[PDB]
């Protein structure tokens, strides 16, 4: 059957340095085993280049919250998102210097998104930075996402739920995630086995404490298949 797994905060912990989130041997073994028994999909806001190096396994992925997928190794742009490739290049070029204007600010460039991390930044200039980002968004016609210590410019209309729905249709599936974008995905796929990771109110059918418990559940599902055959 199908299994859709969010990456950050679901399979790995949320950390201050997101560029370091490579999968450890434990996760590599778990997913390696899991993909042998289930059609496995990593669903993330990360790019295919990121997940590909973080988790170098033979699995499918829905990236950028659905703007691009990597299926059977093929980079597949969805909803004509490739029309935005030149846009994000320009956005990065015109805003990369902000790292000096706002010491502490970190900018993560991706083909279809530019993520501004305010984690190490001073509090005082955040409202100013936020307004600058929104201005760039209006200028280039892109969409702005506000997360925890994060502000990301992305392709308008991306939606994890819709992307997942599009793949599974009505087929049975497991869907796991840790934040609002996943909560929304559960809503768009409420007939699936929804799993919430972390604290907070949720409508998921099952709930786990953290990525460690999440991994344990996946570990168990694997053992179930070993007996099942
Ligand atoms: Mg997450
Ligand atoms: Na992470
Ligand atoms: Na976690």
């Amino acid at each position: 059957s199908l299994i859709f797994l969010d990456y950050d905060g679901t399979l790995v912990p949320i950390i201050m340095n997101p560029e370091e989130s490579y999968a450890d041997a434990g996760l590599l073994s778990l997913i390696s085993d899991l993909k042998e028994r289930f059609d496995t999909y990593i669903v993330t806001g990360r790019s295919p280049e990121e997940i590909s190096r973080f988790l170098p396994l033979d699995i499918n992925m829905i990236c950028y919250h659905g703007a691009c997928s990597k299926i059977n190794g093929q980079i597949v742009y969805n909803n004509g998102s490739d029309r935005f490739l030149g846009v994000f290049d320009r956005i990065y070029e015109d805003t990369r210097s902000w790292v000096s204007d706002f010491p502490g600010l970190r900018i993560y460039r991706k083909n279809l998104a530019v993520l501004y991390h305010l984690g190490l930044m001073g509090a005082d200039m955040k409202p100013k930075l936020r307004s600058r980002i929104e201005e760039i968004a209006r200028i280039f016609g892109v969409e702005t996402y506000y997360g925890k210590m994060i502000i990301e410019l992305r392709v308008p209309g991306v939606n994890k739920g819709s992307a997942i729905r599009s793949v599974r249709g009505e087929r049975p599936a497991i869907i796991a995630g840790d934040d609002a974008t996943d909560e929304a995905a559960f809503e768009a796929n409420d007939d699936a086995l929804t799993i919430k990771v972390g604290e907070g109110e949720t409508h998921a059918k099952f709930h786990v404490a953290d990525y460690i418990e999440m991994r344990k559940i996946l570990k168990f599902i694997e053992m179930l298949g070993v007996q099942k055959k």
